[PDB]
């Protein structure tokens, strides 16, 4: 179909976000590659969403492990002998007062988030290097990126963290390589995990409602597709105006 | 579909304007485009137009509220709808702060920053009593977010858009459902300004290597209002190859 | 060096604008205050004079460039120099973006961004002819940067007034050595869920407030230039996750 | 709360704009307490900032080990009853392209400047919130940190981090305990050491000049003084307007 002969990883890819923006490139055509921690889930997910055998491939790994992330390299290389785009989704994110996070709760985050998106980003970077590939990298980020993130102190670090490197790698190998390096931020998405009603923030959304993965998975395709060549370096939000000050 | 909606490209005659048009007019949309000449309006109507009648071309000046009401009045009577306003209309020059005259900076202003709030208000005004959900995409540039030697009228005029762009956004968006966008374009062949040592330099600058197209500028102008954007709301997407970002630590 | 400067003070008859000048005047610089209203002056003047002659009442537009040029013609008659120009001359209030008037809008651009665009050229020009290293300090609001749902004039005007300053502290800076930055008030004193709302739980001071202005037209602070120093207690961050 | 009686904690502070910040405090008669990892230099830093006997702690520690950490808030209260101002500016920063940098020393400055950052600030937070102390937070960062960091991305991320952090502290706990933080963003400053010609460099700052240390120490002093009580969760520039645009 449309992303036929294309490669597509996305770590976290069987649930919740990263399984709808893998939806959506499988329903285009594209090989997906879905990493995550548990063996049963990315089964169910590669059965909901493959729409021809052989298409979909399953890597259960750690973004933590550098040799994990060797292997799973080896691994689609063998079965498909190329790697078109990465999205960088998994996460980890919880709410916890910054005095009482405890030092492991606040590596963990910083390790999965802001360190393991370096190692597969650099990993995969020097794949498409060494094969003259120009490639596109995608990494999910928050609008607290950029401003406060009350509670998840962990979460907005590591995150703005790799906003910085979503935008230093688009200049360093944008220019060296030609590789394409992007975020997107989402407000608040209907079916997605986490830890007085929900009206709560559905009305702090000037659009008053939730946004979907396939709304999410909408924008990744875009930002994939050849019309969007020229799109380095930035940062897509979607969130329905959310981040924005509501009143004066 | 697209091919019920109505959409008005101010200063769509040329450069990206003409760009975006193009588009929409290729997805089956009808298209109003309005500038001050009436030679290049219909040039360019000629260069896009699918059909008889899907492009309206309209001689005004964005300055003019009473030119605006009578646009709007003319698009509702031929075509009964409008569904999207993209403010592209602009004015710009390299002089130095203290050289700049006046008027040549009142005239960067208004046509700039007052010209989009008219029309912006106006179109507004026309959804708010047909209950219409409508989208505005407004035209900015990266410098109007930090600094813009050489060209301080259009760097503060682009500052107030973006500002009204992230505010209309946030009040209509809430109150009537109509989204606010914008788009800041690095740069783009087949647009050039007023104003090759810094020409080439330029092409450096950009760390992708080249300038970008006005195809690629529609076909983002033409993604924030599919469908599938509805979630996309007091944005800027910015579409410049990297440029506006520090080439060098 | 305070003793022997000359600082003009845009709507300095009232609110952040006295303020600003009671710090200057306690100083010992000579201050210029601005405003379009005799009597609110003339207290305003009784208020912070701390010797004859030290406080230049001027009732002036910024919107209108024959009064800024008379306004330069008669501080450099009577003191022989300027140093230093705050635009705070502003002026705000409610109104939803589809029910403001055309004159409403319009007068809020014209005073706020024009204005200070005027001042800030007049008094660019009569530094470039003298040698003269000024500095500049605009006032805006941290609803510059985002959006500001109900004062959609002012955030377009302030939005233009924060690109203005940046882009002259790089042209200015570069060409002339004169720093250009701006200050971010929060809520300032002179019904309580905004104070809840600021992470400090108050409102700030124009006392405060003035203390940035001072500090950043110190000699410590030349090398401040393009900035924006935002004085809010946190209040425009965000508050929840 | 007169500077005479407070106590003062600059990390990294036996070098650079460290010391130009612990000379200022010094002056002004506090009580400054500075950290390194190297004793030889903290002596010589002491001897030529100390205004009395006394005055000076110096510390020979890692801000990533946080039993270094505890032991060090425990001297300081043992010696002298209290802590006012907390000084983040230990940092670790070279140039290295994206892909060339190794495992190790991305992982090095993520340690350093990020972590050590959020452990000496909670340690320290943890401590005034215990006593009922109103501290006052500074953290160095730089002006790529919410931008691009080319040749930089470990220090881009890092301090992007720091950044995120200092708002997000900035708003809990000035909330919960009347603690401030903000962040100062210098830009190129004579006499601080980290790993063509220098004219570019002054050049591309339109005030044509490098900082100084001394005016670094005024921005900070400023910051902790009692006038500049509302500002909070904020970062002040002081670059000359470098991070600008230059040209259209």
């Amino acid at each position: 179909n449309a992303m036929k002969e294309k490669v597509v990883i996305i770590t976290g890819g069987s649930s919740g976000m990263g399984k709808g923006m893998a939806t959506r490139f499988a329903k285009e055509g594209a090989r997906v590659v879905i990493t995550g921690r548990t063996k049963e889930k990315l089964e169910e997910a590669k059965l909901e969403i493959e729409q021809f055998p052989g298409q979909i491939l399953t890597v259960q790994m750690d973004v933590r492990n550098t040799d994990d992330i060797q292997k799973m390299i080896e691994q689609i290389d063998e079965k498909f002998g190329r790697i078109d785009i990465l999205i960088n989704n998994a996460a980890g994110n919880f709410i916890c007062p910054a005095e009482d996070l405890s030092v492991n709760g606040w590596n963990s985050v910083i390790n999965i988030v802001l360190n393991g998106t370096f190692y597969c980003s650099q990993a995969i970077g020097k794949y498409w290097i060494e094969k003259g590939i120009k490639g596109n990298i995608i990494n999910m980020v928050a609008t607290y990126a950029w401003d406060a993130g009350p509670g998840v102190i962990h979460s907005a670090a590591a995150k703005a963290g790799v906003l910085a490197m979503t935008k230093t790698l688009a200049v360093e190998w944008g220019r060296k390589y030609g590789i394409r390096v992007n975020a997107i931020a989402p407000g608040p998405i209907e079916r997605t995990g986490g830890a007085e009603m929900a009206k709560r923030t559905i009305q702090s959304v000037p659009l008053g409602r939730l946004g979907t993965p396939e709304e999410i998975a909408g924008l990744a395709y875009y930002l994939c597709s050849d019309e969007a060549a020229y799109i380095n370096g930035t940062c897509m939000t979607m969130d329905g105006g959310q981040h924005l000050h509501q009143y004066p």
